[PDB]
């Protein structure tokens, strides 16, 4: 049986490829997920087809329906076989579907506008001239909205009452907006993404501070599911072989253009 | 039913307090896998008991017999039932034992004495004058034994027939034989380990470049153990509420004397 593949459109894990329209399946789409799939795939033995998720989401359980959406969603419903994309690794998702061991680290992370006046999370939490938001539907929300920490809460405080809303609907959108603000609007956003844009033209934007937090992106299967264990091996090994290493630098590195 | 954890001395995550052999039980030690500890087994709900593992070994397979030494051999023959300490996790050991999502992250690094000619991995493996060597039974020296970049290779090549020997039984000895070499040794040592000894009198040594891989430490249990779904969600529950990052800088930083 043909495994299905939830994945998300997010530069650079997984990009249309600038001829796609003369392309059929998986050859549609290129990136570090892209490659990474075509690894896992290769070590467990499947074939599988590439899905992009539905409605552009990472995943969230609705508060009122507690209906998930995004990735998470299709895992949990039965749409997809196993998710490739940079999907963190949280309790409330372990709790519903398997992750494997993480497959890239990142932390939560400041994205400025060069020469704005912010130096850290602290730095923002305590004025009020620059705006600041996150992606909807995401970890990086949940992780502000759980907080316990006094500048996180505070900073939360501000976020989930300011108008308009300082949130975005996906990564390009936040980026743009801080593009676009003449430095009056930050963007809290993992360091991976964050690191990447830093090295994209037009090279107007930087990461500054350290990481809010640390953590990592797993490759999800449906709770129990039998492929979750050869996945996981598949991941440690070609972890060890240094191939993730190698696709990083190849995504985000080798490309740069700043 | 009391947990038997097993642990190893190995300094900040186990170490045997100042006021000792005039305490009992668990009130023999201090460290960060003493508290981590503590919050998994309230988390979890179960008394333990911290042994210290026998042969002073994280653990490694003999070629020979197939038999496991160190903390892993004792969760694979049943002596203990969960291993908390900076027990990495691999490829080889996920065969065998269960493994947590990582409660620290880390790499391999370079550890020199104070103005050592050497600023790198390459720099290493391009001269002869300074030695330099891992840990016996871990997972350093079997990320060499494997490695097949030309770098690593290379240094495997050498550290695998030098003589005297460059391999030490301990960590104690590896930065021992550092301090004491006048500059002549290098050891390689994980990043977590090497920040921690770089912050301590006498001050002397020094981690140089960049980490060698990335990975992480992750707590063990016996194959199929009951226990390793309860730990695995404590563990994503105190990296979520921060207090694992309270815990290294209570360890690490706080505690810094140079
Ligand atoms: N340092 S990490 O927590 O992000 C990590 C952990 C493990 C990996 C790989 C990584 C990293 F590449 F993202 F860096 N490999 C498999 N085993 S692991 O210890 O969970
Ligand atoms: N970056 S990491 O690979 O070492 C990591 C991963 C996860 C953690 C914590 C860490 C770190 F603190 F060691 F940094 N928390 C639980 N989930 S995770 O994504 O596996
Ligand atoms: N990687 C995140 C999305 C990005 C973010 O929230 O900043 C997730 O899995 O939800
Ligand atoms: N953390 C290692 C021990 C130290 C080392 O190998 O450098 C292990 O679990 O084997
Ligand atoms: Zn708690
Ligand atoms: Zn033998």
């Amino acid at each position: 049986k043909t495994v299905v593949v939830t994945t998300i459109l997010e530069s650079p894990y997984v990009m249309m490829k600038k001829n796609h329209e003369m392309l059929e399946g998986n050859e549609r789409y290129e990136g570090y997920c892209v490659d990474l799939a075509a690894e896992i795939a290769k070590h467990c033995g499947f074939k599988y087809k590439l899905t992009i998720v539905g409605d552009g989401k990472y995943g969230a359980r609705d508060a009122d329906t507690k209906i998930w959406n995004g990735m998470v969603g299709e895992l949990v419903y039965g749409k997809a076989d196993i998710a490739i994309a940079p999907l963190t690794i949280t309790l409330v998702r372990e709790e519903v579907i398997d992750f494997s061991k993480p497959f890239m680290s990142l932390g939560i992370s400041i994205m400025i506008k060069k020469g704005t006046p912010i130096e850290s999370a602290e730095d923002l939490s305590k004025q009020t001239e620059i705006a600041y938001g996150t992606l909807d539907s995401g970890s990086t929300k949940e992780f502000f909205r759980r907080s316990k920490i006094a500048v996180f809460d505070k900073m939360w405080t501000y976020m989930r009452s300011a108008e308009p809303s300082v949130f975005v609907r996906t990564t390009a959108e936040g980026v743009a907006r801080v593009r676009k603000s003449k430095g009056k609007y930050a963007y809290l956003l993992e360091s991976t993404m964050n690191e990447y844009i830093e090295q994209r033209k037009p090279c107007d934007t930087m990461k500054v501070g350290g990481n809010l937090d640390s953590k990592g992106y797993g490759i999800a299967t449906p709770k129990g599911s039998s492929l979750g264990n050869a996945v996981n091996l598949a991941v440690l090994k070609l972890s060890e072989q240094g191939l993730l290493d190698k696709l990083k630098n190849k995504w985000w590195y080798d490309k740069g253009e700043c």
